[PDB]
């Protein structure tokens, strides 16, 4: 696959296919966390932002570059730092942050510029060409976690919600539902019954595998 860093290796996208790949930056807590982005007939589409305006403005100045399109929207999938850090970044060029209204709350209430609180429980966009739904399927690594379902893929952003392989415990769980979570990954399974590959919030990319080895970690 495909794989591009910036000038420190501080952030990097790799390509999962013609029009998405992930983006990966590193963060201190030394943390890496994944991301999309869209490659669009309209711009550039983002799935969550990352962990401050330092790494956001230079993922979004990269992508701008390589793709020769502006990154016009975001998806922020949970009020956390490496989801949401870079938020000022976004509202002041312009960049749409989509988020549940929950989300947006939950922002507020940490001091973080709002999101648009646009998303349903299901949220179906479009993009140019580009299919992009959003899902709440329930509490788990936090209360307002969502996930993303690109239909023309197959491809599922998992987010917190989902660990990574490397992952041997639940992480950061200050914040999470960890009676509710193995719900609501039985709620995705139920909703996407064959994926081709998950994307974790930290670490590789997988597949169903993922959501099981989940569910693994959390009896
Ligand atoms: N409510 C206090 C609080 C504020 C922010 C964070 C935070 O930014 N957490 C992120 C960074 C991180 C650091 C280490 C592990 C994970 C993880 O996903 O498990 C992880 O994802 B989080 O979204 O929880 C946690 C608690
Ligand atoms: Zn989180
Ligand atoms: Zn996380």
């Amino acid at each position: 696959k495909t794989v591009i860093k910036n000038e420190t290796g501080t952030i990097s996208i790799s390509q999962l296919n013609k029009n998405v790949w992930v983006h990966t930056e590193l963060g201190s807590f030394a943390v890496p966390s994944n991301g999309l982005v869209l490659n669009t007939s309209k711009g550039l589409v983002l799935v969550d932002s990352s962990w401050d305006d330092k790494l956001t403005k230079e993922l979004i100045e990269m992508v701008e570059k390589k793709f020769q399109k502006r990154v016009t929207d975001v998806i922020i999938t949970h009020a956390h730092a490496d989801r949401i850090g870079g938020i000022k970044t976004l509202k002041e060029r312009g960049i749409k942050a989509h988020s549940t209204a929950l989300t947006a709350e939950l922002a507020k209430k940490n001091g973080y510029e709002e999101p648009l609180g646009d998303l349903q429980t299901v949220t179906n966009l479009k993009f140019g060409n580009m299919k992009v739904e959003t899902f709440y399927p329930g509490k788990g690594h936090t209360e307002d976690n969502i996930v993303v379902w690109l239909p023309q893929y197959n491809i599922l952003v998992g987010g917190c919600l989902v660990k990574s392989t490397s992952a041997k415990d639940l992480g950061n769980v200050a914040d999470a539902y960890v009676n509710e979570w193995s719900t609501s990954i039985e709620n995705v399974l139920k909703r996407y019954r064959n994926i081709n590959a998950v994307v974790p919030g930290h670490g590789e990319v997988g597949d169903k595998g993922l959501l099981l080895h989940t569910l693994d970690l959390l009896k």
